[PDB]
RNA sequence: UUUUUUUUUUUUUUUUUUUUUUUUUUCUCCUCUUUUUUUUUUUU
C-alpha cells in the first residue's frame, strides 16, 4: 500500500502496455533470434575481433550502459 | 290361493385490443511546531 502511494502521488505510470503498443517489439524468438542483416554489416565497421571491449558494471546490472578500450 | 302400473345423466359457441429501465430529501464542519524549501556530481 505504501509503494502503491509512492507510486500514484508522485505520478509514474505503472501499467504495462497495450497490443499495438506491445506488438511493434523486435521479434528476439529462439526459432528465429535476431542477428545483423549483411548489408549493414557493410554500412557499419566492425571491431569484434582487432580489439578488446569489457566492462565493470554494478551488482545487479541487468543492463549495462557504459563501455570503453584503450 | 297374492294380479296391474308409476319417463330421464344443462341447451350453446366460428371473441377485437395500437406498450418499455427507473420512479421521491437530511445541515454547517480548528489537519499542532528546526526551516529557508534541498537541488552539480558519478556509478542502474
Amino acid at each position: 500500500g505504501e509503494i502503491a502511494t509512492i507510486l500514484v502521488e508522485n505520478s509514474i505510470s505503472v501499467i504495462p502496455f497495450s497490443e499495438a503498443q506491445m506488438c511493434e517489439m523486435p521479434v528476439n524468438t529462439p526459432e528465429s533470434p535476431w542477428k545483423v542483416s549483411p548489408e549493414e554489416e557493410q554500412k557499419r565497421k566492425d571491431l569484434r575481433k582487432s580489439h578488446l571491449v569489457f566492462s565493470i558494471d554494478p551488482k545487479g546490472c541487468e543492463d549495462v550502459n557504459d563501455t570503453l578500450s584503450v
